[PDB]
C-alpha cells in the first residue's frame, strides 16, 4: 500500500543545438516543467511534462499544468492506493487536461513497475541532404529515413538510394503541399514511400487525387485525440496515425488507442515532441506496441546536456535506454523563495 505524501515542481530548460524555427514557432529553449511525488516511505518518483511555455502548439502549457497538478496533489494526497490501477483511478478526473495527466502518470507508472534497459530502431530524420547530413547518414546506417519534403526532394532521393544499405523512406510534408504538388506526389508514389505524413492542412485535399495514386497518408499534427483521430480516418483516406502518449493522456492510454485505431484499419507509430531524457524511454518503451518501428530521436540529437543522460544512445543502428534516473542537480525549483536566477 502507498499513500503520495509530497510533490515538488522543477524546471529546466536548456537550448537546443540548432535553434526550432517553424511556422508555428520559434524556440531556443525547451522549458520543461518535470514534478516529483515523494510517497509516505519517502521514495521520490520523478514525471516529465510535454507541454511547452506557450500555447504555440496546445492549450495546456506549463504554468496551466502546474495549476492542475498541484490542485490535483490537493485533492489525492495522503491516500492510500494498493495498485497501479487504483492509482490510475485517481487521475480520471484529468481526462481533459492530458499533458498534466500523463505527467502524473509517468510517475505512478514507476511505482508499480521494474523498468527495463532494451533498444529500439534508430530512425533519422533529415530535412534536406548537406554534406553533413550525408556523412551521418551514411556513417550511422538507419533503418529508416524520414525526409522533409522540399522542392529538392526527387533529386535527394535519388541520392539516397545510392547509399549502401535498404532503408525504408517516410517523408514528412508538414501540412505544407497543396493542387499544384499532385503530380510529385503521385511521382513520389513509384519511390516505395512507406507513408507521408501530412500533404495538406486541408485534409478533404485527399479526395481530389486518386485513391492508391500517392504514398498511404498519415496523420501528426492532426493526431489530437483518439476521438478526433477515428473521426478523420472515417472520412478520409488515412493509413497511419503517428501517436503521442502525452495527447492521449499517458502511458497507460496507449494499448487501448492502438487496439481502436487498428479496428477503424490503421497502423500505429509511437512517436514524441523535444524530449528530454525521462520522457524519451517511456515514448521508446511503448514504441514496439506500434504496427512500425517507433519515431524515437536519439540521446543528445536536441540538447547537449539532458537530465537524464544515456537516454537513446545510438549503438550500430539502434537506441539503447537504460532506466532513467534523473540527475536532481540539473534540475531547479520552478518557483518560490528556492527558484534563482543568475
Amino acid at each position: 500500500s502507498l499513500k503520495l505524501t509530497a510533490l515538488h515542481f522543477y524546471k529546466y530548460s536548456e537550448p537546443f543545438k540548432s535553434q526550432i524555427v517553424t511556422p508555428k514557432v520559434t524556440l531556443t529553449h525547451r522549458d520543461c516543467l518535470f514534478i516529483e511525488l515523494i510517497d509516505d516511505k519517502g521514495n521520490a518518483y520523478f514525471g516529465e511534462c510535454n507541454a511547452f511555455q506557450t500555447d504555440w502548439y496546445d492549450h495546456e502549457t506549463i504554468a496551466s499544468v502546474k495549476h492542475v497538478i498541484e490542485q490535483w496533489f490537493e485533492d489525492n494526497r495522503n491516500k492510500s492506493f494498493e495498485t497501479y490501477e487504483a492509482a490510475l483511478k485517481l487521475v480520471d478526473s484529468l481526462e481533459n487536461t492530458p499533458a498534466a495527466r500523463a505527467t502524473i502518470v509517468m510517475a505512478l507508472y514507476q511505482m508499480f513497475h521494474v523498468l527495463p534497459s532494451f533498444s529500439v530502431a534508430y530512425g533519422a530524420t533529415a530535412s534536406g541532404l548537406s554534406n553533413k547530413q550525408l556523412e551521418s547518414l551514411k556513417a550511422t546506417k538507419p533503418t529508416r529515413i524520414k525526409l522533409k519534403w522540399t522542392p529538392q526532394i526527387m533529386h535527394q532521393i535519388r541520392v539516397l538510394r545510392e547509399l549502401d544499405f535498404h532503408f525504408q523512406l517516410v517523408i514528412d510534408a508538414n501540412e505544407s503541399l497543396d493542387r499544384q504538388d499532385f503530380t510529385q506526389l503521385q511521382l513520389l508514389a513509384r519511390e516505395q514511400v512507406l507513408y507521408i505524413e501530412e500533404p495538406f492542412k486541408d485534409i478533404s485535399m485527399l479526395d481530389e487525387v486518386a485513391d492508391g495514386t500517392i504514398p498511404p497518408i498519415a496523420l501528426d499534427e492532426k493526431a489530437t485525440s483518439l476521438l478526433d483521430i477515428i473521426n478523420l480516418i472515417e472520412l478520409y483516406n488515412v493509413k497511419v496515425v503517428v501517436l503521442k502518449p502525452f495527447r492521449l493522456g499517458g502511458i497507460d492510454k496507449v494499448q487501448t488507442a492502438i487496439d481502436t485505431l487498428k479496428s477503424h484499419g490503421a497502423k500505429v507509430v509511437i512517436g514524441g515532441m523535444y524530449e528530454y531524457g525521462l520522457s524519451r524511454y517511456f515514448t521508446a518503451m511503448l514504441a514496439r506496441k506500434g504496427d512500425y518501428p517507433g519515431d524515437v530521436t536519439p540521446a543528445g540529437y536536441y540538447f547537449e546536456q539532458d537530465v537524464v543522460a544515456h537516454s537513446g544512445i545510438l549503438k550500430e543502428g539502434r537506441l539503447e535506454f537504460r532506466p532513467p534516473l534523473v540527475d536532481i542537480t540539473q534540475l531547479q525549483p520552478y518557483e518560490g523563495h528556492h527558484h534563482h536566477h543568475h
